[PDB]
């Protein structure tokens, strides 16, 4: 009866096997690492300009610094904004994206072997052998 | 045997619509009382739950977060809660 | 056939009586204080530090994972010794439960008795 109807399934291990073998991670490693050297070379580049803006007298040259470093502040600041926002929703979408394939792959073999519900492993603490781990099965269907 | 024995429902929805609907973010104007707000409109929706599982003669009622898949066979009892809530 | 059993609580609980989290504690107070102090030494005036506090915060995490882990297991031994001996095909955790009526039994007592 149950041992028909009821099946469990490891999501946690799908999402991560599913996320290697399409190397997700790294992909958005690439898709950022250019603004995120940019931005390192900048907050290098204000930190020297901050250090001889502490060690200037009064003047028309610490004046000029002073309005040159307050303007590279508010860009960095802006920028590194849009960076962290835009870093945490490409993560997102990207994760969100590799849910839906597996929760479509979830679905097919559900259908395939006609199983009314199937739990994530997770949530069960203990099931007896016949109750199925269709894991296996789904990761083989992930398209 | 538990078949149609087993419902789901989505305790996150439905503690975010009760929470909007009961205002009980903007009732602010803070562990002991955000926390203790939260738990208050838990034990108001497992009491909604639990009248509904009753009345549709459920023995287990799984939270949808814990669920990967369910066919129309089963029943996602979400909307029959909401309408019970108090 | 089907029960529930509180993991949460079970965890809680099995910790406490195993001190876990103070064997844990002992365990890194004193590099912990090797670094506090090594900290105040370097902020009353750096490259060592940051590389050696960061290995110390993956180390603390590692172990906290493995002795969780090493919890988990305990109480998931308890558990299925339980469900056989109840003939129970399916133990889900309560936290992931909104009701259940009286046939569906809660077996946290039963399994606590049983751990180790």
């Amino acid at each position: 009866g149950m041992a028909d109807k009821i099946a469990i399934v490891n999501m946690g291990s799908l999402f991560q096997q599913v996320a290697q073998k399409t190397g997700v991670s790294n992909t958005l490693e690439n898709e950022f690492k250019g603004r995120a050297s940019e931005l390192q070379r900048m907050e290098t580049d204000l930190q020297a300009k901050m250090k001889k803006l502490q060690s200037m007298k009064a003047g028309s040259d610490r004046t000029k610094l002073e309005k040159d470093v307050m303007a590279q502040r508010q860009t960095f600041a802006q920028k590194a904004q849009a960076f962290e926002q835009d870093r945490a929703r490409r993560s997102n979408e990207e994760r969100g994206k590799l849910v839906t394939r597996i929760q479509t792959a979830v679905k097919s073999v559900a259908n395939s072997q006609d199983i009314d519900l199937v739990v994530d492993a997770n949530a069960v603490a203990y099931n007896s052998s016949d109750v199925k781990d269709i894991t296996a099965d789904v990761l083989k269907q992930v398209k």
